[PDB]
Order: structure tokens, then sequence, then C-alpha cells
């Protein structure tokens, strides 16, 4: 037998690690000194990698129905979406995953008095100024191998404009009334990376930042008082679309065990 | 055998990071109106660096806080009573060198609660006034000044064994203008022990960085009531006066840490 | 004294050892070869015949992959590689009137032609994470000098001829993805068949006997 010895510089390298999406808002409602060393030197580099990028969203939502006649109504807000798909890089395929969330949300009600069967509203959700539209992308590209320790990250995704539906509500007696309307441009403001540690292994997520800005079509609420209020609602947000698309480049700049070219074998070549 | 080896190295190091506090679950309320190509570049050049594990022992002081508002016309009817998220200072010894530190506390996963004494422009109305019992998670970030925390950045695995805590209720005086006014008074969480989490955020000035200590609740004794409502005897933790008139809980442990730090 | 000097036909296939340790399904202790047999028909001069071989190596190279020491990590203490430093030997019995007159021999030589074994993926099975993979390899085998041995892979003893060979490198390289490692060659044990049943090899031998 023979043996190759190793070199002096070990080799260490990232853990094992499985995308996924981050913390996610929720609710829910209810009614009546030492040191040690473990591996020796080491040899890390220094990259920036480019590439293209195409990300799909849908939001969704849900509505309960309030304990009661049927003309009350309990909550109508966002929940978690998740989407899957494939596109093309100018190299090849690649698939990937989406997850939509919200946050900044802000809520209102409508009360039409107190009648057994009036109709009431407590909680319907809307987006505005104040609010943020995160988005998750977990990836089969290559180049997602070496973001685990990552320097610097940036993106330069143009604006999309995103449009509300109609929904009409179900009452026993009377006219229906309809929420229909509502429209809000997101943009850009930034990246988040996050890693949750257990067990010597890492779960991490990559996800975007959005700032919300208003738009012209308003939303309204059907036979009642509400004031032409802008900003999206909840009840029909995706508007009989599959998705809606943004794109983009995101320059990535990370440390990368160096694949180096020095320390093999000697004499390792076709031989003469 | 044998085989080959390399000559001189460069000079590389961290990027410069400061510490901040976790984006925080929120949400806000309104009142009616009345009653090209694909391409690769090299930045820099060959380094040094190794994976030296620390250990240290910590000790998180946190606090909770509320918000209460009121609406217009005539009392009686109190809209929104909700947690809130709030900060801390403090010096804790450490081997012989004392540490500042920094907490910021904010929970998930609420549970809501209502009660309609009537309909009446005279009676009781509370429309939501938030409880945590098996189905929150109370987050705790922290920050330092000492050397651990300083190279934390660029984790391979990060763990930790810290103890539990429990946390008591207080009691709020819904004093409206007349008659015999009521009373919310109770509480009883235990705090244990769930991952860590590191979160960074990039944009075109200095990155951010901050960590979130996740707890997991069990609920315990004692209940918790309202006087002269008809909820009775719930189990779980109120909003209203969280920390029984203290200024800090507090938990302590020791914590592994290791990262990638240059030679 | 008799004189037999006829054509030939040989066939073989490698086999390989792999042993997993630790438990947690991250750390592998061996990966090497192990001698192999292989049966088979042919007709070389209008007339069937059947035969049994075996193969094995010697020389073998040993490298190792050890990364960290922290319990989720792939460490492979040993896997080989057959590269210069190194040997092949074949044993090859038929059924015929010759090698009934193969014991009481005096001399002995053979002028076969060559052939070029490559390598095949082999894919490890991590818990979590990607999936390392090693693949590529290649190898060419040449003549050398022949001489008698015993092939007991059945329950009878044969008397059998043996055919050692000499290698040399080419370019296909192996490499193993997910590390450091890149661009070695060799022919490493862990895949060295590579779907194919067996390679082929030609030519004749002289044996003068008693």
């Amino acid at each position: 037998n023979v043996t190759i010895n190793p070199g002096p510089f070990a080799q260490t390298g990232y853990a094992p690690v499985n995308w996924g999406p981050g913390e996610i808002n929720d609710s829910t409602t209810v009614e009546p000194n030492e040191d040690i060393v473990i591996s020796k030197t080491s040899l890390w580099k220094e990259m920036q990698y480019n590439r293209d990028i195409t990300i799909r969203f849908k939001f969704a939502n849900t509505i309960i129905k309030s304990g009661g006649l049927g003309y009350k109504w309990s909550e109508i807000s966002f929940k978690p979406a998740n989407y899957q798909y494939t596109y093309t890089r100018d190299g090849e395929e690649v698939t990937a995953h989406t997850t939509c969330s919200v946050n900044g949300v802000n809520d209102f009600s409508f009360n039409g008095g107190s009648l057994p069967t009036d109709f009431v509203v407590s909680k319907f959700e809307v987006i505005k100024e104040n609010s943020y539209v995160y988005i998750d992308y977990w990836d089969d590209s290559q180049a997602f191998r070496n973001v685990v320790y990552v320097r610097s990250l940036a993106a330069n995704l143009n604006s999309v404009m995103c449009t509300g539906g109609s929904y009409n509500f179900s009452l026993p007696v009377g006219q229906w009334p309809v929420l229909t309307g509502g429209a809000v441009s997101l943009h850009s403001a930034g990246v988040t990376l996050s890693t949750q540690f257990t067990d010597f292994v890492s779960l991490n997520s990559l996800r975007f930042r959005f700032r919300l800005a208003v738009e012209e079509p308003h939303f309204k609420l059907t036979r009642t008082r509400l004031s032409r209020l802008y900003g999206l609602p909840a009840a029909n947000p995706n508007n009989g679309k599959e998705y809606y698309e943004i794109a983009g480049r995101f320059s990535l700049i990370s440390l990368v065990p160096s694949n180096h070219d020095y320390q093999t074998p000697i004499a390792n070549s076709v031989t003469v």
C-alpha cells in the first residue's frame, strides 16, 4: 500500500443547509470563560457573483363567519402564500419556490348599529404607506450554494402595480353589498438573511423587503358610509391573475472555500 | 508520499457591522368616524482563517410593556389593550470584567379576546385585550460590548442552555366615570428555551445584525379572571399589567459559539 | 513433447466494498476494491468454450478527506485510487483440450491488446444538505508476462494461467464535488464498471507442454 499524506492547511467548510422561509406573522382570534480550537488554519477567498432573477408571488386570504344569524362577520385578513415554478436563466432552467407574507397591516371596521339582522364587519385589513411586503426565495440554482457566509448583497429591482378585485357578501335577505377596488405600488428597500441554528445544523432563508405607495383606483364598501379609502384590501387581492412578476439582477459577494490549485499529490498528470 | 504547499498570503477581515434590534411584528388600528449577460469577478485574493469555538456565561434581563387606547364617546368603551416591545440596559459581572448589554422583547402568535357587556351607549365594551397561552412565542433580542459578540458574525453553530423563569400578572382598574368599576387580575406563564437565530440586513449603508433567543411557553397557575363579567378562570397571561411591578425578570446560562476568525 | 497455441478472449469486472460508521450517516470509514468473478461462453475456432475469471489489484494508492471534527461534517477516512504505482492480476480457466495439458509446462508468453477502464458516478447519502458526488477517473491496461496459478472460486480447484497487466493514466479526471478537491487523476473504487457488465480483451497465447 502507499498512503498520500494530508496537507498542513486543513480543509474546513460550510455546515449543512436546507433553505426555507423566515419567521412569519401570526395571530389567532376567539369568540364567545474559555476558548478552544476545532480545526487548524484553512484557506478562503472572496468573490462577486452576478446573475438574473425572476420572482412570482400570490397573496392569499381567509374569511371566517361570526357565529349568529349570518349578517355578521368576524375577520377578513391576509394569509401566508406559497408558489412553485421554473424559469430559464441565460444559461439553463432553474426551479424556485416563493413565500409571501405581510406586515405593518392596518385594520378597519364597519358597525351599522346593533340590531339582530344588521350588517357588521369587525376586522377587514388593508395595506397602506405604513406597510411592508416580504418575499422569500428558496432556489436550486448553483449560486445559492455559496450564500451562507455573505458580506454584501443588493438588487436593482424595478416597480410593480398590484390591483384588487371584487367580493360579494352572502346576506340572507336583501341586496348583497360588495367590496371592490384598490391597488398599491411595490418598490424595493432592502434584503434580509436569516439563519436558525439547531443541532450543529443550519436552516436559512433569504427574503426581500418592499415599501408601498398608493395608487388611483380606490377600493370602496357598498351600502355604507365609508369615505373612499385608499389602499389594498384582502378580499380579492390577486384579482384573477395567476401571479405577478418582478425581475432583475442581484450582486452578491461571499467567502468561498478556495478551490485552490496547490495541494495535490506530487505528479498528478497524464503519464509521458 | 507528500504533497505541495503555498507561499505569501493576503490580509482580509470582517466588514464593519453595527448591532441593532430585530424587525418586530406590528399592527396599527383606526377608529371609526362616529359612535443582460451573466458574469463573475474576483474581488480579493486567497486569505487565512480558522475556527475557534468560544464559551460564555450569560445573564439576560427583559421587560414587557403595553398600550391602552379609549374611544371618544361617553367612556365605557375601551377599543385596544395590547402588548408592545420594550428596551432595557444593564451591567452584569462576568469573570471580573463588566459587560454592558441591551435587551428588546417582542411577542408573536398572540390570542385575542372580547367582551360586549351590551349594546347601549352606557355599558362595558372591550374589543381587543391580548393573551399568550401555548400558541404564542416570546422573542428576545440581545446585544453586548464584549469580544464574543464582536466575532459572532460568520457563525457555524450557536447553541445555548439557559434556565426557565415563571412570570405572573398584575391588575388594571377599568375605572369608569360611574358605578363600582371592574378589575382584571391574574397571569401565569413558564419560559422555556428553543433555538437561537441570527438575522442580518443588507443595504447601501452599513449592515445591521441582531440575535433572537426564542422561548416557548407552557401555561401554569394561578388562573386569571375579569371581575364583573362572565368570562372566568381562563388560563394564560394578559397584557394590561404583565410585570408585577418588577423592573426586570432574569435568566442565566452558558452559550457556546463557533465562528471563522482570521489568523 | 507437445505444442499448443490457441486464440483467446478474456472478460472481467471489478467489485467494490463500502463500509459506514458512526450511526449519524455523515461519516464513511473505507471505500476499496475486492476480488470478483465472471463466467461466459464464446466461440473462437468453431467450437464453444466456457470459462471462469477473477480480477484483483495490488499497489493501491490511498487518499483521504477529513473535514471538520464536529459531529455533522463529511468525513471519508480512506478511499483508494489505482494510479501508476500499481499492478493488476487476472486468472483464466476454460473447458477445452488445453488446460488439461497445462501442468508440467516449459515456455509461455502472450501478445494481448489494450483497453480503457473509466470511472462512474457515486452518490453519497446525507440526511440533509446537498449530496456530494464522486465522478470520473481514467486508466488503461497494457500487457506484461504470464505464469501459472490456481483459481478456486468454484468448489473444485482449477489449474489456470495468470495474465499480469501494467497501468497508465489518461485524461478524464476524477473529482469529488462539494469539497475543495478537483482535478485529480486516477481511477477510484467507488464505481469502476460504469454500467458495463464487462470489458473485453483479445489475443493469443503460446504454451509448450509435456
